């Protein structure tokens, strides 16, 4: 409906993909090569479907803090005979708050969602289903099951996947540049 809708637009439409594991179907985002991120509750093993096609996994690393604290984000290097659009550009360099955040979802459940959440506060530390976790990012939206791995962006950023919710409030792992120099 407005730039913010449009940016996040143009990320959905050629940086996402359908990944299902054991534990669900996500929104995944790719972020460059071959390299994609997951919401590590989605437990992701050898193999994944990418797109509902069986996929090899060459690597994945559920990201912890320098304290040895759950981040709750796992990057995964996928089998795949495509690269995504590199969007490492669009990551925030440092840890900070936002306005006018949109969150997007693309899954069978949820087709071309979008979700105006508002303000994104830096939260920090979070009980996240009973495992302390670091860098989250809250807005005051009642987000539901089946929104995991959902992109949060401001024009111009990419700013976090979803990780949860507690009813009133939902909460993003942060995407920081620094997660995806090679």
């Amino acid at each position: 409906m407005g730039p913010g809708f449009d940016f996040a637009q143009a990320i959905m439409k050629k940086n996402t993909v359908i990944a299902r594991t054991e534990k669900g179907e996500f929104t995944m985002l790719g972020v460059y090569d071959r390299v994609a991120v997951i919401p590590t509750h989605a437990s992701v093993g050898e193999i994944i479907y990418i797109n509902d096609v069986e996929t090899r996994v060459l690597d994945a690393c559920a990201l912890r803090d320098l304290t040895d604290t759950n981040l709750e984000i796992t990057i995964v290097k996928l089998d795949r005979n495509q690269k995504f659009r590199d969007i490492r550009h669009f990551l925030p360099r440092c840890e900070d708050d936002y306005n006018d955040a949109v969150l997007s979802v693309h899954t069978s459940k949820f087709p071309n969602m979008y979700i105006p959440v508002g303000q994104v506060t830096n939260y920090g530390f979070l009980n996240l289903g009973g495992t302390p976790t670091h860098r989250i990012l809250m807005y005051n939206f009642p987000t539901r099951a089946g929104q995991c791995g959902g992109v949060v962006t401001t024009t111009g950023k990419v700013i976090g996947i979803h990780v949860g919710g507690n009813g009133a409030q939902g909460f993003a792992a942060m995407l920081l540049h620094s997660y995806f120099t090679d």
